[PDB]
């Protein structure tokens, strides 16, 4: 006997506001560069959260002080010291121009350092760091553009990632979880993407000593089990193979729309299984991930190549750079129209703390 039933609809809540009025707008703070930055509007969003925009004093012709934003971090220090130390050390106009030009690199995805300092407020010392003005994040763009990233989009994304991964991973740091929220687009220059959330920066080779992958005690996992791979999740510091592995996962993610172990992001066995399962026959699996009229050959060859270099036998990012660009150029694309991500959406995720040993 038939029965009729249906009662469930409507579930969306939106409630954010930013009016201070009393005390906030116009608070000038002098950083270590000896500039007194005038905070303007509370954005709240960014590669961390609670990020402010710099209004500054518009006397007559402001220099470069206006087009910047500032992250706020407690002086108790979580990711800040690691992030800022690298930030200030890497964001050096002189050095950037030099090594980028000489190493034939494309572009470093690191925000320009303007200033940074400490300001005790109400008895709580907050340390602030001034970065480039961000307005677009790949997390909200993921939603708004339905994660449809074309070859030229993914290629350009991974291209700049290759630049930065070599620069950072040649020294000491890693980044296990490559999340869409890690990539921030310049608010008024979308073709140039920056990376933040350096809390997922674990050290593999201290100073410059290539140790050995056995840092794994039981579990550490910097970031989500999604892109962190088996390596970082177990707690082991990955070599070039790790970074290459993670990048491959993000590339196929943007190219296909969704990861099999992401729909299964509720089970450690399935995520591990699926990753190993696909890596068994990378060429076959990658090409068969999105079979219709798509060309996933660049990824297939890339993945075969990265598996072919063992773990750190012969890792050459420029060689991977070559194959990817060669494939892209084969279909008639080469830095097509300066990226493809002009969605300019704002509403990503938050930054995370370093897995130094224990977070309780």
């Amino acid at each position: 006997m038939p029965r009729v039933k249906a009662a469930q609809a409507g579930r969306q809540s939106s409630a954010k506001r930013h009016l201070a009025e009393q005390f906030a707008v116009g608070e000038i703070i002098t950083d270590m560069a000896k500039k007194e930055w005038k905070v303007g509007l509370p954005i709240g969003q960014g590669g961390f959260g609670c990020i402010y925009l710099a209004d500054m004093n518009s006397s007559e012709s402001v220099g470069s002080d206006a087009p910047c934003v500032v992250k706020v971090e407690p002086s108790d220090n979580g990711p800040l010291f690691t992030e800022l130390k690298f930030y200030q050390r890497a964001a050096k106009p002189e050095q950037i121009q030099k090594w980028i030009r000489t190493r034939k690199l494309k572009y470093l995805g690191v925000p320009k350092y303007w200033g940074s300092g400490l300001h005790d407020k109400n008895g709580k010392s907050y340390r602030f760091m001034i970065m480039d003005r961000f307005g677009s994040d790949l997390q909200k763009i993921y939603e708004a553009n339905a994660k449809r990233f074309s070859r030229k989009t993914v290629l350009q994304l991974s291209l700049r990632i290759l630049d930065i991964l070599e620069y950072i991973h040649e020294h000491e740091y890693v980044h296990g979880d490559i999340k869409a929220s890690n990539l921030l687009l310049n608010y008024k220059n979308p073709d140039q993407v920056y990376l933040v959330d350096y809390g997922l920066a674990y050290r593999y080779c201290p100073e410059g000593v290539h140790k050995e992958y056995k840092e794994d005690p039981k579990r550490c996992h910097d970031g989500t089990i999604e892109f962190t791979s088996i390596d970082a999740h177990n707690g082991v510091a990955p070599s070039r193979r790790g970074d290459l592995e993670i990048l491959g996962y993000c590339m196929i993610q943007w190219l296909t729309g969704h990861l099999p172990w992401e729909d299964n992001l509720k089970d450690p066995k399935y995520v591990r299984d699926s990753k190993i399962r696909y890596r068994e026959n990378i060429a076959s699996l990658m090409d068969k991930c999105f079979p219709e009229k798509n060309k996933p050959g660049e990824i297939a060859k890339y993945m075969e190549t990265v598996k072919l270099l063992d773990y750190t036998e012969k890792p050459l990012y420029e060689n991977l750079r070559d194959i990817l660009l060669q494939g892209l150029k084969a279909i008639g694309s080469k830095d097509d129209g300066k990226l493809d991500l002009s969605v300019v959406e704002n509403g990503g995720l938050k930054a995370k703390t370093i897995t130094k040993k224990r977070k309780k």
